[PDB]
């Protein structure tokens, strides 16, 4: 569904 | 199931 981008704020 | 982290690389 939905792939995490290892990151964030 | 899964959060975008508005993010990456």
């Amino acid at each position: 569904s939905c792939p995490p981008c290892k990151c964030g704020w």
